């Protein structure tokens, strides 16, 4: 574990991470996909072998000895968002049963669903919920990964409120 348990944000492409393993906003098929799913098939495409996995469901692949943990959350293009949210927040928990069974102390996460699966939608404050509710019983230090600068204070006021 961490010696403090912490949450960060970061605003920079989570395939130059600076943690012990990475969570990637796969798809079902575990196809190079678009967004951070290319980015990371670019940087660990050794990782995407036997990777596919149903919506709401983490499976990792090593890259080496580099854990790749395949989050799987749901296209709000064709779930109601009722269903949507359980999927999404069934995602997260599965990623941090893996976070815990590989014993890592830091994991570099994306907000699952709020690339082209949003639907559209802004969905930073229900995505961000759920990787708290998940994430908030592990002791490693979680790095979350945005692109957008308005978004990387939205997520810093979130972390900071808690604190
Ligand atoms: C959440 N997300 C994913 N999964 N891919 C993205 C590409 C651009 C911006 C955000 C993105
Ligand atoms: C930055 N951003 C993402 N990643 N998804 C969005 C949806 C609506 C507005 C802004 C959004
Ligand atoms: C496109 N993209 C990459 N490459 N890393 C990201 C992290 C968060 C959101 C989008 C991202
Ligand atoms: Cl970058
Ligand atoms: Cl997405
Ligand atoms: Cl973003």
């Amino acid at each position: 574990g961490a010696m403090a348990p912490s949450y960060r944000v970061k605003r920079m492409d989570i395939a130059k991470n600076d943690e012990e393993c990475v969570v990637n906003a796969a798809n079902p098929r575990g196809l190079p996909g678009d967004g951070v799913c290319k980015a990371v098939y670019k940087k660990w495409p050794e990782s995407f072998k036997n990777s596919a996995t149903p919506v709401g469901t983490a499976k990792t692949v090593m890259c080496g000895t580099y854990p790749v943990i395949h989050a799987v959350g749901p296209n709000f293009s064709n779930y109601t968002e009722s269903e949507g949210d359980r999927e999404l927040a069934a995602a997260y928990r599965e990623v941090a049963k893996e976070v815990t069974r590989l014993g890592v102390n830091s994991v570099a996460i994306p907000l699952l669903s709020t690339g082209v699966y949003s639907g559209g939608k802004d969905r930073l404050t229900q995505s961000l919920n759920h990787l708290f509710t998940a994430m908030d019983s592990t002791d490693a230090d979680v790095v979350i990964y945005c692109r957008d600068k308005e978004w990387e204070k939205k997520i810093s006021e979130a972390i900071q409120m808690r604190t």
